[PDB]
C-alpha cells in the first residue's frame, strides 16, 4: 500500500494532469504525441511549436508515472512508452538492419572537423585521420540480436509541417527531421531543417547532404539519427519511480521496465569520444574503453546507406553538467530490476556514477552554482589545449559546451534540471558526495529567490561566468575553486525553472531537514498555483527578445548551392530565417508579432510549454509525497 500524501498538493497535481490531458487544450496531436508547446509561433531549441523532442516524451513518462502513483492506474504510463517506441525510436524500416549489420566496430566512422562558423561548412571527410575502436557494439548485438540502436531520436515534426513526410513520401506524419549541424555558432535561427531519411527527393541535387559534409565522391542516399542523452536518462529515471510506485500497490509495469533498461544499455554510446579517440590524449586512436569519458555527452548519433549497405556510429567529445544524471546511473548499476542484459552494462554505469559526481564537484563555483563542462576535442578538431586551461581527466574546461549562440550555460534552467537528479540520489542513498554538492548549491540558490508583496516572485534567469575551476586531482578533491565565479545577469519568472527548483529543494529538504529549502519550495508552488493559473495550466507573459531574428537573421548557404523546401521555398545564399519557412506567415500570431517588431517593440507571448506544465505537476506530486503533513 502507498503511503499517505498531502491532500492539498495531490489535488493540485490531479488538476494539472486533467488540464494537460484535456483534449480541448491541445497539448497532444491526434496520434497521442505531445507537442513542444500548445502555441505554434515558437522558437527555442525547436523552431516550431508543434515539433516535439525526446525531452517532451520523457516528461510525458514522468507525468504518467506520477498519475499512476495517485490513481493506481498505470495504463497511461505504459501508453507513453508505446508512443515513444512507435514514433521516436527508429523502427526496422527507419534504420534497416541490412545497413546497420554492416557496421564495422574497428572503424566506427570517418573523421570530419567541426568549425566555429557555419560559413565553413560543408566539412570535409578525411579518411586518413585516426578513429578508435567501439568496444560495446559486440556486447549489444549479442544481447539483443540486432544491429539497430534502441534510443530516441531527439526531434520530430509531429504534424509534418515541413512536408518531408515519412521516409521521403512527403505526406505521412510524424516526420523524422534534424536541424543543428553546423557548429557552436549555428543558433536555432541559422539552421536548414532537413529530413533524417534523405533520398535526395527534397532540397538540392543530393538532398541536404552536401550542405554539411563534403565527400570525395557523390553523396549517397542515407539516413541519420541523433540522440539527446539527457532525455533518454530521464526516461530511465521516470520508469524507476513508476516501477517503485506500481509495486507499492501490487501493480506492475514490467514491460516498460524492460524497454527502459534496454534504452539505458544503448545510452552508453554517449560515454565515448566522438571518434573514439583516447580521453586526455586526443591525437591517438582509442583501443576500446580508453576512449570512454563515462559522462553523458551531448549526443551519440548513427546512420547508414539507404540504397547501399554501410553504417556508422559516433559518440560526443563535449560534456555539459546539465546533461548528467547520477540517479539514472545509480538505478542501472545497482537495481536488479534494471540490470542491462549486456555483459558490461551495469558495471559501465557504476563507473559513470562515480565519474559524474566527480564532474559536478570539479565544476562547482566558489558561490555554489555549477559551471559548464569539458571537452576531449578542443575546437572540435582535437587541437592542442591552450596552456593554463584547467582540465578534468585530460579534458579541457569549457564555459559554454557545444553552443555559443546563446551560451549553453547562460540559462539558469540547466542548474535545476541537473541538480534535481542529484537531489533524488541524495534522498535515496544519502550519498555524501551528493550531500556536499547540494549543501553549497542550495545555500546559493536560496539566497537568490525573491518574493514580492503582491505574491509574484523572481529567480535567476540569465547567468554569466568568470574564471575557471582548478585542475581536477581525484585524490585532492574539491579545492573550493576560489577563482570560479557565477554572476546573475537578470531575474525572471520562468515557471518551468521555478517548478524544477521547487522539486530539487523538496527532495533535498526531505533528506537534509533544511527548513529554509522546504519553505521556499512550498512558497514557489503556492505562488505559481495562486497567481499564475489559467484554464490550460499555468503561464505568464514573457518577452521574446530574439524574435527579431525571424526577419533579419541571414541563413548561410554555400556558394552555387540551390534547392527547394517541400513547399517550394527556394534555398539559396541570402535567404532569411522566414524565407525557408514561409508557412509561418499563416500562423494566427504572425501579424501580431510582426506588428510589434515594426513598432520597435519586443514581442511578448503567453506560452504553455509541455515540459513546464508537466514539471509543475510533478513538483506538486513530489511535495505531496515527501511532506504529507
Ligand atoms: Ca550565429
Ligand atoms: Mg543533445
Amino acid at each position: 500500500a502507498s503511503s499517505p500524501a498531502n491532500k492539498v498538493y495531490q489535488d493540485r497535481f490531479e488538476s494539472m494532469y486533467s488540464k494537460i490531458k484535456d483534449p480541448a487544450n491541445g497539448y497532444f496531436s491526434e496520434q497521442g504525441i505531445p507537442y513542444h508547446s500548445i502555441e505554434t509561433l515558437m522558437v527555442e531549441a525547436p523552431d516550431y511549436g508543434h515539433v516535439t523532442t525526446s525531452e517532451a516524451m520523457s516528461y510525458y513518462m514522468w507525468l504518467e508515472a506520477m498519475h499512476g502513483r495517485f490513481s493506481g492506474d498505470f495504463t497511461g504510463f505504459d501508453k507513453s512508452w508505446s508512443v515513444t517506441e512507435q514514433y521516436l525510436i527508429p523502427t526496422e524500416k527507419d534504420q534497416p538492419n541490412t545497413s546497420m549489420s554492416r557496421y564495422d566496430a574497428n572503424k566506427p566512422a570517418t573523421y570530419a572537423p567541426e568549425f566555429q562558423d557555419p560559413s565553413k561548412y560543408p566539412s570535409p571527410l578525411d579518411t586518413s585521420q585516426p578513429v578508435g575502436r567501439d568496444p560495446i557494439n559486440s556486447q549489444l548485438t549479442s544481447a539483443y540480436g540486432t544491429s539497430m540502436l534502441y534510443g530516441m531520436h531527439w526531434i520530430l515534426d509531429v504534424d509534418n509541417w515541413y512536408g518531408f513526410g515519412a521516409r521521403a513520401d512527403g505526406t505521412s506524419k510524424p516526420s523524422y527531421i534534424n536541424t543543428f549541424q553546423r557548429g557552436e555558432q549555428e543558433s536555432t535561427w541559422e539552421t536548414i531543417p532537413q529530413p533524417c531519411w534523405d533520398e535526395h527527393k527534397f532540397g538540392g541535387q543530393y538532398g541536404f547532404l552536401d550542405l554539411f559534409t563534403k565527400d570525395t565522391g557523390t553523396p549517397a542516399k542515407q539516413f541519420k539519427y541523433t540522440n539527446a542523452p539527457d532525455a533518454d536518462a530521464r526516461a530511465v529515471q521516470a520508469t524507476y519511480w513508476a516501477d517503485q510506485w506500481a509495486k507499492e500497490q501490487g501493480k506492475s509495469v514490467s514491460t516498460s521496465v524492460g524497454k527502459a533498461t534496454k534504452m539505458g544499455d544503448y545510452l552508453r554510446y554517449s560515454f565515448f569520444d566522438k571518434y573514439f579517440r583516447k580521453i586526455g590524449q586526443p591525437s591517438q586512436a582509442g583501443t576500446g574503453y580508453d576512449a570512454a569519458h563515462y559522462l553523458l555527452s551531448w549526443y551519440y548519433a548513427w546512420g547508414g546507406g539507404i540504397d547501399s549497405t554501410w553504417s556508422w556510429i559516433i559518440g560526443s567529445s563535449h560534456n555539459h553538467f546539465g546533461y548528467q544524471n547520477p540517479f539514472a546511473a545509480w538505478v542501472l548499476s545497482t537495481d536488479a530490476n534494471f540490470k542491462p542484459k549486456s555483459s558490461n552494462g551495469a558495471s559501465d554505469w557504476a563507473k559513470s556514477l562515480d565519474r559524474q559526481l566527480e564532474f559536478y564537484q570539479w565544476l562547482q563555483s566558489a558561490e555554489g552554482a555549477i559551471a559548464g563542462g569539458a571537452t576531449n576535442s578542443w575546437n572540435g578538431r582535437y587541437e592542442a589545449v591552450p596552456s593554463g586551461t584547467s582540465t578534468f581527466y585530460g579534458m579541457g574546461y569549457v564555459e559554454n559546451p557545444v553552443y555559443a549562440d546563446p551560451g549553453s550555460n547562460t540559462w539558469f534552467g540547466m542548474q535545476v534540471w541537473s541538480m534535481q537528479r542529484v537531489a533524488e540520489l541524495y534522498y535515496k542513498t544519502g550519498d555524501a558526495r551528493a550531500k556536499k554538492l547540494l549543501d553549497k548549491w542550495a545555500k546559493w540558490i536560496n539566497g537568490e529567490i525573491k518574493f514580492n508583496a503582491d505574491g509574484t516572485f523572481q529567480i535567476p534567469s540569465t547567468i554569466d561566468w568568470e574564471g575557471q575551476p582548478d585542475t581536477w586531482n581525484p585524490t585532492q578533491g574539491y579545492t573550493g575553486n576560489a577563482n570560479l565565479h557565477v554572476k546573475v545577469v537578470n531575474y525572471g519568472t520562468d515557471l518551468g525553472c521555478a517548478s524544477s527548483l521547487a522539486n530539487t529543494l523538496t527532495y533535498y529538504a526531505a533528506k537534509s531537514g533544511d527548513e529554509t529549502s522546504r519553505q521556499n519550495a512550498q512558497k514557489l508552488l503556492d505562488a505559481m498555483w495562486n497567481n499564475y493559473s489559467d484554464s490550460k495550466g499555468i503561464s505568464t507573459v514573457e518577452q521574446r527578445g530574439d524574435y527579431h531574428r525571424f526577419l533579419d537573421q541571414e541563413v548561410f548557404v554555400p556558394a552555387g548551392w540551390t534547392g527547394k523546401m517541400p513547399n517550394g521555398d527556394v534555398i539559396k545564399s541570402g535567404v532569411k530565417f522566414i524565407d525557408i519557412r514561409s508557412k509561418y506567415k499563416q500562423d494566427p500570431e504572425w501579424q501580431t508579432m510582426v506588428a510589434a517588431l515594426q513598432a520597435g517593440q519586443v514581442p511578448t507571448q503567453r506560452l504553455h510549454r509541455f515540459w513546464a506544465q508537466s514539471e509543475f505537476a510533478v513538483a506538486n506530486g513530489v511535495y505531496a509525497i515527501l511532506f504529507p503533513d
